C-alpha cells in the first residue's frame, strides 16, 4: 500500500492513497462499530436520512444543486457487515481540478461531508418529521422486497438458524422490518450522536491528491476523540454436534433447501485459497460437482450453488426444489461432498475452478472501489497482506489434497427448507 496515514484525533484516522490511475478522486468515510442487533436497523435507517438531504440543504433538490455546484459529484451513503463489524459507508467521487477550471474540488466536497455529517437535518433532537416518515416508509418498502425473495428469505432463514445462538448475527446487514417499526425521529436523533461520538472512523481518499493539502482540510471536521481499538473482525461459535433443521410452510411455485456448514476457515488462514478452489468445485460454478450433478443428471434441483464468508467461517448449499425431493437432494449433495472428501476430482473440474477464480480477481484489479476495499481490509489486518501476483500463484498452487482436507473440515450445522404448499383445503 501507498497510504499516508494521520491521525486526526484519537479513534479517527485519515489515508491519502495518491495514484495517477484515475481522473476522480474517490472519498470514504467509513464508521466502524461491533455488530449489534441494537443498532443494525438504526444505521441502516440512519444511512437513509443522513443521504436525502441536511439541516442546509434540507430537500433533494437543494442538495442535488450543491452536488451540481460540486463539478456533477457522486454521493452516497449505505451500510454493510463483515464478520462481526457493521459499516456505515459515506461515498464521493469527484473530478480532479486538474479537468477543472476555477476551482477548488478538494476543499469543496471536504465542506460538503461537514454538511453531511455534523449538520444533519435534525431540529431540537429529532430528525425533521417529513424526511423521517417518508425514509421509514422506504426501507420497510425495501426490506418487504427483500423478503418478497424467496430465495432471499430463505438464506437470510437458514443464517438466522445457523447464527442462532448470536442475537447479533441472526440479523442481516440491513435490519429487519420488526425492529425497523419501533424506531422513531427521536431514536434516530439519538442513535446519531452515539455514532458520531463512539464509532471507529476511517478517511480514505484515492487519487491525484497529496496528503499536505489533505490533511488541513479534514482537520476542519470536528471529531472529537474515542477509542482506537475496533470490534473483532472474525465470527466464531463452537460446532454443535446435532444438526438442526428448521422448516416453514408457504404458498410457492417451487420449494428452497438450504444448507450451513461450519468451516472455521477465515481471510488470511492457511487454508484459505484451498478453501476458495473447495467452493468451486462444489458448487460455486456451473461446472461444480452440484451443479452437474444434482441440478443436472438427477435434475432434482432448478439450482443448487455454494457460497463461503471467509469473515464469519461458514459455507452455505441453497438449492430451488420441488419440496417432495427434500431427502434425496439431501443425500445427492451429501454424496458429492464425499466424493471431494475421497479426491474423486478430474483435472478439468479444478483447472477451470483455478481460471474463474483468477479471472474474477483480475478483473477486479481496475477498479477504484475495489482499491479502496482492498485498502481497508489492509489496514485492518495488515499482515494478510498479499500482492496480486502472490494471490495468483496461491490460487494456482492448490492442490487436491488440501481440497480434500478444506472438506473434511467442514461441518453440517443446519439445514432450512422452506416447503411450498400448492394443495388446498
Amino acid at each position: 500500500s501507498n497510504a499516508m496515514s494521520v491521525q486526526l484525533v484519537k479513534g479517527v484516522n485519515l489515508h491519502v492513497i495518491p495514484t495517477e490511475k484515475y481522473k476522480t478522486v474517490r472519498l470514504l468515510v467509513r464508521f466502524n462499530t461491533r455488530l449489534n442487533h441494537e443498532t443494525i436497523t438504526k444505521r441502516t435507517l440512519l444511512s437513509s436520512l443522513m443521504e436525502t438531504n441536511s439541516l442546509n440543504y434540507p430537500n433533494q433538490v437543494k442538495l442535488s444543486e450543491r452536488l451540481a455546484e460540486l463539478y456533477g459529484a457522486s454521493f452516497g451513503i449505505g451500510v454493510s457487515k463483515k464478520g462481526n463489524q457493521h459499516w456505515f459507508n459515506i461515498s464521493m467521487n469527484i473530478v480532479n481540478d486538474h479537468y477543472l477550471q476555477d476551482s477548488q474540488v478538494l476543499a469543496e466536497a471536504v465542506d460538503f461531508l461537514k454538511e453531511i455529517i455534523f449538520a444533519p437535518n435534525i431540529q431540537a433532537g429529532q430528525f425533521e418529521a417529513e424526511t423521517f416518515q417518508r425514509e421509514k416508509e422506504n426501507l420497510k418498502a425495501y426490506l418487504e422486497s427483500i423478503v418478497e425473495d424467496k430465495q432471499t428469505y430463505a438464506s437470510l432463514a437458514l443464517q438466522s438458524v445457523y447464527f442462532n445462538q448470536s442475537e447479533d448475527q441472526k440479523i442481516p446487514s440491513f435490519g429487519t422490518v420488526a425492529a425497523l417499526a419501533e424506531e422513531t425521529a427521536a431514536s434516530l436523533a439519538a442513535y446519531y450522536q452515539k455514532m458520531l461520538a463512539e464509532d471507529q472512523v476511517d478517511i480514505f481518499v484515492l487519487g491525484d491528491v497529496n496528503e499536505a493539502e489533505l490533511v488541513p482540510l479534514f482537520k476542519q471536521l470536528p471529531f472529537t476523540p474515542r477509542e482506537e481499538g475496533k470490534a473483532a473482525i472474525f465470527y466464531n461459535q463452537p460446532i454443535r454436534n446435532v444438526i438442526e433443521e428448521r422448516t416453514e410452510r408457504e404458498v410457492l411455485a417451487q420449494s428452497k433447501l438450504n444448507l450451513a456448514y461450519n468451516t472455521d476457515i477465515y481471510y488470511g488462514d492457511s487454508y484459505y485459497f484451498a478453501l476458495q478452489v473447495f467452493n468451486g468445485i462444489f458448487g460455486g460454478f456451473p461446472h461444480s460437482k452440484l451443479f452437474m450433478n444434482v441440478r443436472e443428471k438427477e435434475h432434482l434441483a432448478y439450482y443448487a450453488s455454494s457460497s463461503i464468508d471467509t469473515f464469519r467461517g461458514f459455507m452455505t448449499v441453497q438449492t430451488g426444489i420441488d419440496g417432495k425431493n427434500r431427502n434425496q437432494v439431501l443425500r445427492l449433495i451429501s454424496t458429492e461432498l464425499e466424493n471431494i472428501r475421497l479426491g474423486k476430482i478430474r483435472e478439468l473440474e479444478i483447472e477451470q475452478t483455478k481460471a474463474m477464480l483468477k479471472n474474477q480477481y483480475i478483473l477486479a484489479l481496475d477498479n477504484a472501489g475495489a482499491w479502496l476495499e482492498k485498502e481497508y481490509l489492509n489496514e485492518l489486518m495488515p499482515q494478510t497482506m498479499l500482492t496480486a501476483e502472490e494471490w495468483i500463484a496461491r490460487i494456482n498452487a492448490v492442490t487436491i489434497p488440501e481440497i480434500q482436507e478444506v472438506a473434511k473440515r467442514l461441518e453440517l450445522q443446519a439445514i432450512f427448507f422452506l416447503e411450498g404448499e400448492t394443495e388446498n383445503d
